[PDB]
């Protein structure tokens, strides 16, 4: 059927019954050890939470409810006259575990169009932000202010059953996804197009297309790039700072608006949300140093000199994943068919030819292949989206789809408050003796 | 000396050297097991992080760098003509591990006065928020907007040494603590005093007194209640949602403004920030049901009936702490000397007489004593602070002191990104076989 809520309602008791019998048997089964180093080291390598929407497969990349990225590219529905997978369909996949039909994606598109509205106090707030305020701060602050439209918040205050929490979490999550393009386009134009207006929603367009229209972009291939981008950056397990922050805040029964905004303050941190920008800065510098006509030998020399100097090539290397990131590969294929003669893409492609063979030869990088962030900037830049501070806002709007799909499930399955135990240094030294 | 930064700079390399040798020896020492139930159960009972500023002692209550609450009441400096401990002094204690002198508290008071300023865009934003927007949302959104004044953010973007991060984290944290009363009083008056102004900072007053003036309160004993309140709600280990959220977001190198605002979205959740309000609602109902002249027997009957009905007495019970919460006791003593004939306090006191003996007799509650949240509402209500939505904003302003004391230390000690490992249900079932 074309009602995502009905399907979701049917799947929940079944997953509840699967988890109930699993924990009965294996609840006290041990899955790991905690060390002193793990406590000092940011829980590195500690299995700490259940996050159902995605899992990293060391041989194939990130999987979306079992489906690899190549599989999602082929199976997820497209726009009419398009060939890139729609985010609507990714969202359906993460909530249900099932690839949706054309009829389901179209319905979801219409639903997000229906729900897309901003109250006048958020509009006013956004127009009064200074140029001085970072776009990620604008995004978080405006989403926090939209919790005045949270119906989970208001219903909880009146009293509702634990077993029904997921219902209004789903409703609030759908409304938030619907509004994100409006909030994000508003920020873009207030900062980078002199306060010009974002125009109106067209209810017959998909999410991505309404977003590029609101941004003021016109090129069909930019809209196609945005569909791909938003689908592939949508989720990457629960351990990363943006996912875990939404999870943790969500666990206190804070509504989707509050949870997502907290997540964006995490994504804004330079150790989580700047990888795209860092690669692009480094490519731009490289191009200046070495020139646009560079020989395979001269680039190899520069890479070798970089590594011998003890610096790293940004966007390359991984401890776990054993092949090139499919999300990188998706963007490479886009580039080859739509901007194969762009000079910055040629540099990116030349790096793909040369760097990994150098890295295998040095023999240090556990796996010498590039990730998604090595390829994303040159594509945005090609279509005139050159405001690098804004890149993390796009990642955010994408990542909403994954974190909110999980959040619905967390509440459906009754996941409790996240409350690990902390220790001081002095305390942990005493605990060591026992 | 009277420079907190200098003292802090002297202590850091010493704690670094203590941690270095500790992890050399005991780094691979195991401190616990992780079970499947712990993953499904919000990391309950998993030792997961190092948080230096406070530790829960099962026999004495929460300790602030080793000092119990009774010790902090006697040793922390007071205002002239006061007898309640100043928050300034608590902050000094958490940063240094040392009880400050009078000269140090006074200096800290002057520093927070010096730094207390709002830019015009935050003022405008606060005045344009609707009545419809919850005060906790107002607080978080305005603090996120103040990251435009973060000097850690701007310095990081230009490039600074890992070893110097704590310096600007300290600066930004001091500025944020300084501004919180302005932001919080602004919210109070815009919501509950028809938009009237908060007036100016007096540089010769302490933090609490400037806050009550800005709120529009006049009673000396209210200012004294606020000093006590802000000192005792300041920190309670790292495991709670507000602390852990600041810690986690902080770990991505997000600045103190972004970290604290994310923390407030966590505190806003009903499972973390509503305990005060819930007790007060329940006391008000109780008073109606049973009357103001209630006999010890009639109240005992109502408590017994409540428990036999299988409901709980809010603000009573604890799995770990084996005596009455000192933070409760602090408020009881305040009440006995300043509002001993208040009818709601008499009810609170009558409950203290009767409930715990009933709970020991039922023999279920591991420990039958009350916590801080059982006593805080009746005191706020007595002085005319009756806007219960606002109670969580006060808790927030207090909790800033503890979470930001830790955050400075996290960066001084080079704590890395918090990144536990997540698993799907399906994945965790497969991992079980191995």
């Amino acid at each position: 059927s074309t009602n995502l809520k009905d399907i979701l309602a049917d799947l929940i008791p079944k997953e509840q019954a699967r988890i109930k019998t699993f924990r009965q048997q294996h609840g006290k089964t041990v899955v790991g050890q905690i060390t002193v180093d793990m406590m000092y080291g940011g829980m590195r390598g500690m299995k700490g939470l259940v996050y159902e929407t995605s899992v990293l497969d060391p041989d194939e990349g990130i999987r979306f409810r079992g489906f690899s990225i190549p599989e999602c590219q082929k199976l997820l529905p497209k726009a009419k006259g398009g060939e890139e997978p729609l985010p609507e369909g990714l969202f359906w996949l993460l909530v249900t575990g099932h690839i949706p039909t054309e009829e389901q994606v179209s319905w979801l598109s219409k639903e997000w169009a229906k729900r897309a509205a901003l109250p006048s106090h958020v509009v006013t707030m956004l127009d009064n932000f200074p140029t001085n305020l970072h776009p990620m701060s604008q995004l978080s602050a405006a989403v926090t202010a939209l919790n005045s439209e949270s119906n989970f918040a208001r219903a909880y205050a009146q009293g509702i059953s634990r077993t029904k929490y997921w219902e209004l979490i789903y409703e609030d999550s759908m409304d938030l996804i619907a509004k994100l393009p409006c909030v994000a386009a508003k920020i873009y134009r207030n900062l980078y197009r002199e306060g010009s207006g974002i125009g109106a929603i067209d209810s017959n367009l998909d999410w991505s297309h309404n977003f590029t229209n609101m941004l003021g972009y016109t090129d069909h291939q930019f809209t196609e790039l945005t569909r791909l981008y938003l689908t592939i950056h949508s989720d990457h397990e629960g351990g990363n700072v943006s996912a875990h922050t939404s999870h943790l805040v969500g666990s206190a029964l804070s509504d989707p608006y509050l949870s997502f905004a907290a997540a964006m303050n995490g994504l804004a941190g330079p150790l989580h949300g700047l990888a795209n920008q860092e690669v692009l800065v480094w490519l731009t510098q490289l191009q200046k140093e070495v020139g646009k006509d560079v020989s395979d030998e001269k680039l190899r020399d520069y890479i070798w000199n970089t590594l011998n100097s003890g610096r790293v090539v940004p966007g390359y290397g991984h401890a776990v994943l054993r092949k090139t990131d499919p999300r990188y590969t998706c963007q490479r294929e886009f580039a080859l068919k739509h901007l194969p003669n762009d000079p910055m893409f040629k540099l990116v492609a030349q790096l793909y030819k040369i760097v990994p063979n150098v890295l295998l030869e040095q023999g240090k990088a556990k796996n010498p292949w590039p990730n998604v962030d090595a390829h994303s900037g040159v594509l945005l830049q090609y279509y005139g989206m050159t405001e690098m501070n804004y890149y993390t806002v796009l990642f955010g709007v994408s990542r909403a789809l994954g974190v909110l799909a999980q959040l619905i499930w967390s509440r459906a399955l009754g996941f409790p408050l996240e409350r690990p135990k902390s220790m001081s240094t002095e305390g942990l030294m005493k605990f060591v003796d026992s």
